């Protein structure tokens, strides 16, 4: 039933693929080279996200056990604890943040089924990847753009699934830095600097912010309400951009790639007073993003976890 997990490689070798200062114009060769270099990591991430999707779909214990088995194996292997191997940038470090987000959300989805010895393998592994990730943001030079929000989501998810307050606190701080970056006009200055991908990077900064408030909701906290619902200025800026890129074109130094809004809409439409603004985006799913915990359509409908 449960296939043999792939080996866990202790190192990540990722490749940056933007040619401009604005981090907006893709070199096709470097992108493919990145794709082939991360393919095992992407496959693993997809696989645990999918098996945890199945657990939530119908309660099948065999799905949870297989998800847990896959996570235990990469824990036992010390996967991604090795050197983050730079090539042209910190793409490897970004990859470990996204990989934590995937594996930590996968774990959280199936935690109810985890036996004491599975928790003792998996918990310490998530906790070191989480700390390893944070340590990168201690350097005062690294601007805390959308990547800091992606860092936060897995640090928070790990904090929640492993019951480590240090990492819950550090998650919360990432989220709140994000909410307080949201200008009066719903823009984020560090994302506005991303030329033709400025609108894409607002969608990409909002997603982990929404999933972090969704985790806060698992603890019965409402973080959507931070700063008199400041998050709703970003959501409105993004859902309107996806319909019409004109505001972004007028406020950036390049013509925007048009946006299909990502699966954060599945959650936001259910929280939001007036979800109808999300009808077109919702029609373009289902939304699968292992990075954000797998099947966002399933998790918005049925919850991120089966038993509180």
């Amino acid at each position: 039933a449960c296939p043999a997990p792939p080996p866990g490689q202790p190192d990540i070798r990722a490749i940056g693929y933007y040619t401009d200062k604005a981090g907006s114009v893709i070199d096709p060769a470097l992108q493919q080279q990145n794709k082939d270099a991360t393919a095992p990591l992407d496959r693993y991430a997809a696989d645990v996200a999918r098996m945890s999707d199945d657990y939530l779909r119908n309660g099948d214990p065999a799905a949870a056990q297989c998800t847990l088995s896959w996570l235990g194996a990469w824990a036992d292997d010390g996967a991604m604890l090795g050197q983050m191997i730079r090539v042209n940038n910190d793409q490897s470090f970004y990859m470990r943040q996204w990989m934590l987000d995937a594996v930590a959300m996968a774990y959280l989805k199936v935690h109810d089924q985890a036996n004491p010895q599975q928790r003792a393998r998996i918990d310490p592994w998530l906790q070191k990847l989480a700390r390893a990730n944070l340590a990168y943001w201690d350097n005062p030079k690294r601007r805390r753009n959308n990547h800091y929000y992606w860092g936060g989501l897995g640090v928070l998810a790990t904090g929640l699934a492993t019951d480590d307050d240090a990492l819950w606190q550090a998650g919360h701080a990432a989220f709140q830095k994000g909410i307080d970056d949201i200008q009066d006009d719903g823009s984020l200055p560090l994302e506005m600097a991303r030329g033709q991908r400025a609108l894409h990077y607002h969608d990409y900064a909002l997603a982990p912010l929404v999933m972090m408030a969704e985790l806060a909701r698992l603890r019965g906290q409402d973080w959507y309400a931070s700063r008199n619902h400041a998050i709703d200025r970003l959501a409105r800026r993004v859902i309107e951009g996806s319909r019409d890129p004109a505001w972004f074109n007028q406020h950036t130094g390049a013509a925007q790639l048009p946006l299909q809004a990502s699966g954060w809409v599945e959650f936001y439409r259910l929280r939001s007073p007036d979800g109808g603004v999300f009808d077109a985006a919702h029609a373009r799913g289902p939304f699968h993003s292992p990075r954000l915990g797998g099947d966002l359509t399933l998790m918005a409908t049925h919850g991120i976890v089966r038993t509180p």
